[PDB]
Parts: C-alpha cells; structure tokens; sequence
C-alpha cells in the first residue's frame, strides 16, 4: 500500500480474503469504473449498502457531483478488467476494459452487461473516516444474471472473485459446508 | 431473513457470498460472541473498520455500554461454534462454544484463542441506517496466528470462513489468480 512508512503487513490484510466489486460513477462520457474492496450491506429492509472510498480517487470526485453510484459484481473471468478499473485513472480507462455499458432502470449511472449483478444506488450519507469517505447507499435498483443467483442464492460456478493480497485473486470453492 | 413480507430473494444476497467474522463484546460474566458478515475496512492509515449490528442484538447493547468490540476471524473448523454464534442469544451461548477467550491487549473485551485473527476496536461512530447500527471501530490492538499470515498475506490453508445463504458456508479456492 502506497503510505506505508513503518515496512510490514498492513493491519487491515487481517480482514482479507475479502471480495472485489467494481463502483461505477458518472454518466454519459463522464462514466468511470474503479475497484473496491472495502465494500458491505448495512441494512436489510431498506436495503442500504456502503463503501469506503479515497478522496484522491476519480470515483469519489464522480459520487459526489451526482449523488449516484453502482456496484457491479465481476467474475473472475473479467479479472483483466477489474485489474484495470483498480490500477488507471478516470474515464480514460474504459476505453482499455472489455466491459459494455447498458442503462440503468433507476439511477443514472450506468451498469455493466458482463457483471454479476448490478446494484443501483442514490447516495444517503458520506461521512470521513480516516483517509477514506464512507459513501452510504440507499438500493434503488437491481440486475442480475439469472444463472449467477439460482434458486435465489449465490452460484458458486459463477466464479465470483475475491482479493487475497495486492495482485492475487482466488474464486470459492465449490464444496459446500451446511451449518444446519 | 425474517420480517421479508413479500417472498423472494433478499436483495443483500446480490453482494453473496460474504466472509464470516465473529464478534466479541463485553467482558467478564457479560462476555458474548455474535455471528456476523456485514464487517468492512473503512480507513487504512489509521485503520479503521466498522460492522452493521441490529438493535436487537445482545451485541449491540454490549458494543453501547462499553464502546470496545473484537473481531474474531473464524475459519471453517469452528462452523459449529460460529453457527451456535449467530443463532443463540446472550452471554449463555459461550457455555456450548468449543472457544476459549484470553486478555486482549488493549481493549477490555476478550480475544478467542482458536481465531485465525483478533481485531482490537474502540467506538468512534454509531450511525444508524435503516434497521443496523454501523458501529465504526478504530483499531487499537490485534493479534493472529503467524501460520494464518506468513509472510504478510493470508495462507489460504487456513481455511478462512464464507457465507452463501442461510445454512451453507464455503471456504476459498487454494488456486491464485495473478492480475499481473
Ligand atoms: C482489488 C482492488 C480493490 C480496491 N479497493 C478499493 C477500495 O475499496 N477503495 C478505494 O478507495 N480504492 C480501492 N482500490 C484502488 C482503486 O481501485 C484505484 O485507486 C483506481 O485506480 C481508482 O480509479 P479512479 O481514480 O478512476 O476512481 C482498489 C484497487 C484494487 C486493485
Ligand atoms: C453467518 C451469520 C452472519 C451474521 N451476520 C450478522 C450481521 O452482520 N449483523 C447482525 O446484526 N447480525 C448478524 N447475524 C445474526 C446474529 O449473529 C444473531 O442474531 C445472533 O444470535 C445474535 O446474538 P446476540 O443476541 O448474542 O448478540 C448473523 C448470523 C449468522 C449465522
Ligand atoms: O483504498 C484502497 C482500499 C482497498 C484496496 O484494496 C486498495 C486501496
Ligand atoms: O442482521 C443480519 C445481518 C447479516 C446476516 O447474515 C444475518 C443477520
């Protein structure tokens, strides 16, 4: 991590594996992509959700002007892409991601046709917590692809993607444990 | 999920499947675990996370009184414990828990033995958003097992614990993907 003066594994690498979405901000030529981590859900009924986001990145300078954000979930076969949106900068990068933009049905912002699923967000709140904005999310919307949630729960042969360390990714394993 | 009036897929399940943490609370005789997924970074420098915890909760009227919590980093071997976690209520749960609580070092509330990881928190923020407090914690101590992290990343012989519905649990793929 960039700002690591004292050499050693940064503390929040104990959270880790976590899963990787993409953030999509912007609209029209101003769409941008970045990815996030440090993404969760913090109410179910609404559904509200929320991600903590740099004030250096292009994606906070976008939620800010227009309220409106998307979490797209990838795959690991996009891993190119998201790898992409996590290293360059602006709306620029798009132009090197093999991923299509499709409308939205309730925000402005656009989703991805290749993403898992597509959750459309108006921003609540937005509050500074150390050297990252915590953006608060109200879904006002949702996509998904069909196959990825079967039966109303995950596909774990949709291969979602997770983060291990800085350019090492893995997927689940397909072996499921029942708690009951 | 109880209280979904209209059958269907939860919308949350979209950001499925989800890491596993534990969290400690209290301390003394009022020591309680509670299941819970809906944990994130939020800060890197200082490290800084935050959990979404309902009002009912036994945990949220702990995290209230004493303003200290741990995150307990559970891995698949200790699906029993995690699952009697997040289904019984209150202090009297830790009695049928294979888990044994040290001295953190730093917060009052305990560590567990058997984590991979323990994150020491102090409250900083308590928002509520929809029907979850987001208690954001600022990270005062930590201790995890060197086999679970050598060599600064996480060792995904570890078996770190995930979540894809209700009952069933996954762990991750060993096979790294390389962004570059
Ligand atoms: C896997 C991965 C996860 C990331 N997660 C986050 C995150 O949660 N929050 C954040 O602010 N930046 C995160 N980043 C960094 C941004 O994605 C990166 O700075 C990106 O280049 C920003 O682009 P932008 O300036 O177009 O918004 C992540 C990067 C990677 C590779
Ligand atoms: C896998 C799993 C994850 C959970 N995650 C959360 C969560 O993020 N937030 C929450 O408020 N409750 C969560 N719950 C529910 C609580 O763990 C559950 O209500 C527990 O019985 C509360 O115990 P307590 O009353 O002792 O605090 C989860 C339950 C399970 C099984
Ligand atoms: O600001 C950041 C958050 C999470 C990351 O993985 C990288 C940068
Ligand atoms: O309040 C809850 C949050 C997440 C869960 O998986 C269960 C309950």
């Amino acid at each position: 991590h960039e700002n690591l003066y004292f050499q050693g594994m940064e503390g929040y690498r104990l959270l880790y594996p976590m899963r990787t979405y993409l953030i999509v901000s912007g609209h029209g030529e101003e769409t941008n992509v970045m990815a996030a981590d440090w993404v969760t859900v913090v109410s179910f009924d609404p559904f509200i959700v929320g991600v903590a986001v740099a004030p250096k990145r292009t994606t906070h300078k976008l939620i800010k002007k227009y309220g409106e954000f998307v979490i797209s979930v990838p795959s690991l076969d996009v891993l190119r892409d998201v790898w992409i949106a996590g290293t360059k900068k602006g709306p620029s990068k798009l132009k090197e991601m093999s991923v299509t933009l499709i409308p939205s049905k309730k925000v402005k912002v656009p989703s991805i046709e290749e993403a898992l699923a597509n959750i459309e967000c108006r921003v609540i709140d937005a509050r500074s917590y150390g050297d990252h904005t915590f953006f608060v999310g109200e879904v006002v919307g949702y996509t998904y692809k069909d196959y990825a949630f079967e039966k109303g729960k995950p596909n774990l042969k949709a291969k979602f993607l997770a983060h291990v360390s800085w350019s090492e990714f893995v997927t689940f394993s397909e072996k499921v444990h029942k708690a009951e």
